[PDB]
C-alpha cells in the first residue's frame, strides 16, 4: 500500500481528518474531484462545535484548530474576511396575510462569540494545515472505481496510476461515492422532507435598520451579530451575514430558504421562488430592496437523508456522507467534528496494530446513526411548531436546555484532557456517554423530556390538536423537568431572550 489512510473530499471535514492521521503519523493521502477555493454551505458555529474544535485541537497537538472555533482568530490567522461573528441564534416569527411584530422573536445569547464561516476562506485554511502536517493533496481529480479487498482499499485514477491504502474514509457530503456503490444511503423513515435554495448576496440590510432596532426588540444582542431565523408555517429563511464583525472585510451575507415539502412544493426558478417568498413575507423582504445576487441560487429538491450503516472493515463514511436532516440548528458541524474525533484515534489504533475490522468503528456508527435520528426529531417537531410564534417560544426550549447540557458536557470534557493531558482518559470519556447523538450526550434526565416533548409534537401533528393545548403541554413538561436542567428559567415563556448563568 502506497499510503495508510485515503480521504474523499477536501472541505472542512476532509482537511481536519487529514491534519489529525498525519500529524500523528500516518501517510494520508485527500482526493477532491473540485480544487480550493471553492463555495460550500455550513457556515453558523455553535457553541457544541466551538468546544469539539478546541477538542480536536488539544486532543491531537495542532493549535491552529482551535482558533478556527473563535471568530477574533479566524480574522488575525486565517484572514480578515474568513468570517463574521455569531453573538447567538435568533428566531423572528411571521405570518402570511398578517403584519409581522417585533415580539414575535427569540434571541438566547451565548456566553462568548462565535463564528460565521465564510467556508471557501475556511476550507482552505484547513487544508494547508493537513498539507503542513505532511498529508498529500490531489485535486480535481476523478475516482473511476473504489475495491474494498480483505488487505486493503484500491483506488482507480483517470490518468494516473491506482492508489492503495489501508482505509478510506469517505468526507464527501452528498456526493459520496462511497454512499452510491455499497447502497448505503436511504430516505426511508425520515420525519422531515425539506428543500433548500441558497446563495450568496451583497446589500443585505441588517434586521435593525430593516424592521425594528434594539430600542424596539428589547433584544441583548444585534439580530444583525446573529444567525436569525426568518420561521413561518411552510419554513424559513436564514440571514448569515459574513460583514457583521467590526474588524472585518467581506461584504457578503449568506440567505438559504427551506420549504416543507409536505406543505409548499416550489414550481419555478429559484429567483421567482425568492420574489414569491418576499411577496408572502413582506418583513422578510425589508431586508432585500437594495440587495444583489454574489453567485447563482443553488437549489437542492430533498436536503435529507440517512444511511443504514456508515463504517466497515476498510471504511467509514463521515456524517455529511452518512447522513443529513436540516440547516435548522446547525447539527451538521458538531455531528462532523464529534465524529473525527471518535474516529481518529480508532483509525490510529487500526493502524498501530494492522488489524482491520467492523466492529473496531461500531461506536463512530452509533453516535453518527444516533445522531441524524436525534436531528430529525428535532427538526420535524421544530417545523410544526412554526405554525403559531406562542407554540414556538414553548418549544424553542426543549432544543435549548437540551444543547446548553450538551455544550456543558463538552467543555467539561476539555476541561479535564487540559488538566490531565490524558488522551486516552478522554477518548474514553466521550464513548462512555449514555446518550451519544443526542442533544445533552449524558443527562436522562433531559433526554426524557426531548423524547416526550417530541411525542407532544408528533400526536399534535398526526391529529390536528390546537396550538395553545400543544404550548401548554410542553409548558408542564419543562416545568416538571426544571431541577434536572440547567438554572435559566426555562419555563419562564414571557422572557423571550433567555440569558446565561
Ligand atoms: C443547505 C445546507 C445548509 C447547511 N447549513 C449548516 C449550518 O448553518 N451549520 C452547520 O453546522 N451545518 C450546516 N450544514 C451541514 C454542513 O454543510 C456540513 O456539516 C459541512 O459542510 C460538512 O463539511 P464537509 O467538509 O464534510 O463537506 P464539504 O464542505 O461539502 O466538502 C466536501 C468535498 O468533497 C468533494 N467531493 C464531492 N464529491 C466527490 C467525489 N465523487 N470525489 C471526490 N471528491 C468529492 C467536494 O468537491 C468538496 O470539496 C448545511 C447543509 C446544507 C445542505
Ligand atoms: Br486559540
Ligand atoms: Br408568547
Ligand atoms: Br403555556
Ligand atoms: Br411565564
Ligand atoms: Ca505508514
Ligand atoms: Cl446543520
Amino acid at each position: 500500500n502506497q499510503y495508510d489512510v485515503i480521504i474523499i473530499g477536501s472541505g472542512i471535514a476532509g482537511a481536519l481528518t487529514g491534519a489529525v492521521l498525519a500529524k500523528s503519523g500516518l501517510n494520508v493521502l485527500i482526493l477532491d474531484s473540485a480544487q480550493h477555493p471553492r463555495f460550500s454551505v455550513g457556515e453558523a458555529a455553535t457553541p457544541e462545535s466551538g468546544f469539539l474544535l478546541r477538542l480536536l485541537s488539544k486532543r491531537f497537538d495542532i493549535p491552529e484548530i482551535a482558533y478556527l472555533s473563535h471568530p477574533d482568530k479566524i480574522i488575525q490567522h486565517v484572514g480578515s474576511s474568513a468570517c463574521g461573528i455569531k453573538l447567538g441564534f435568533s428566531f423572528a416569527w411571521h405570518q402570511e396575510n398578517a403584519p409581522s411584530s417585533p415580539d414575535h422573536l427569540v434571541a438566547p445569547p451565548y456566553k462568548v462569540p462565535e463564528a460565521h464561516l465564510f467556508r471557501q476562506d475556511i476550507d482552505y485554511f484547513a487544508l494547508m494545515i493537513a498539507l503542513k502536517h505532511g498529508a498529500e493533496s490531489r485535486q480535481n481529480i476523478k475516482i473511476e472505481s473504489i475495491s474494498l479487498n480483505d488487505d486493503g482499499v484500491e483506488v482507480a485514477l483517470s490518468n494516473a496510476a491506482p492508489v492503495k491504502a489501508a482505509f478510506i474514509i469517505d468526507a464527501a457530503a452528498q456526493g459520496s461515492p462511497l454512499s452510491r456503490q455499497l447502497g448505503l444511503r436511504t430516505t426511508e423513515g425520515l420525519a422531515t422532507d425539506t428543500c433548500s435554495f441558497f446563495t450568496h448576496m451583497l446589500n443585505v440590510k441588517s434586521y435593525e435598520d430593516a424592521l425594528a432596532p434594539l430600542s424596539r426588540t428589547r433584544s441583548p444582542i444585534e439580530l444583525f451579530k446573529s444567525t436569525l431565523h426568518h420561521i413561518f408555517e411552510e419554513g424559513w429563511l436564514w440571514v448569515i451575514p459574513f460583514n457583521n464583525h467590526p474588524q472585518g472585510t467581506n461584504q457578503l451575507c449568506s440567505i438559504g430558504f427551506q420549504f416543507n415539502n409536505a406543505k409548499y412544493r416550489p414550481t419555478e426558478a429559484p429567483e421567482i421562488e425568492f420574489r414569491k417568498l418576499l411577496k408572502k413575507y413582506p418583513a422578510i423582504g425589508e431586508h432585500f430592496k437594495d440587495a444583489v445576487n454574489a453567485r447563482e441560487w443553488i437549489y437542492a429538491p430533498r436536503i435529507n437523508y440517512r444511511s443504514v450503516q456508515n463504517v466497515g472493515d476498510r471504511f467509514c463514511l463521515l456524517p455529511q456522507a452518512t447522513g443529513f436532516i436540516d440547516p435548522l440548528f446547525s447539527r451538521g458541524l458538531i455531528t462532523t467534528f464529534e465524529s473525527i474525533l471518535r474516529l481518529a484515534p480508532k483509525v490510529l489504533d487500526a493502524a498501530r496494530s494492522n488489524r482491520w475490522q467492523r466492529e473496531q468503528f461500531i461506536e463512530v456508527e452509533r453516535h453518527c446513526l444516533n445522531a441524524v435520528a436525534t436531528n430529525d426529531q428535532l427538526v420535524s417537531c421544530s417545523y410544526e411548531a412554526f405554525s403559531d410564534f406562542h407554540l414556538w417560544n414553548v418549544w424553542h426550549r426543549v432544543w435549548l436546555s437540551g444543547s446548553n447540557l450538551g455544550s456543558a458536557f463538552l467543555q467539561k470534557l476539555l476541561h479535564d484532557l487540559e488538566h490531565s493531558g490524558d488522551a486516552r482518559q478522554f477518548d474514553a470519556a466521550l464513548e462512555a456517554v449514555r446518550f451519544p447523538g443526542c442533544l445533552s450526550l449524558d443527562s436522562p434526565a433531559y433526554e426524557s423530556l426531548f423524547r416526550q416533548s417530541c411525542q407532544v409534537m408528533q400526536q399534535a401533528r398526526e391529529q390536528a390538536r390546537p396550538v395553545a393545548e400543544t404550548a401548554n403541554a410542553l409548558h408542564e413538561l419543562i416545568k416538571e423537568h426544571e431541577a434536572e436542567l440547567l438554572p435559566l428559567g426555562y419555563s419562564r415563556i414571557s422572557n423571550r431572550f433567555i440569558l446565561k448563568v
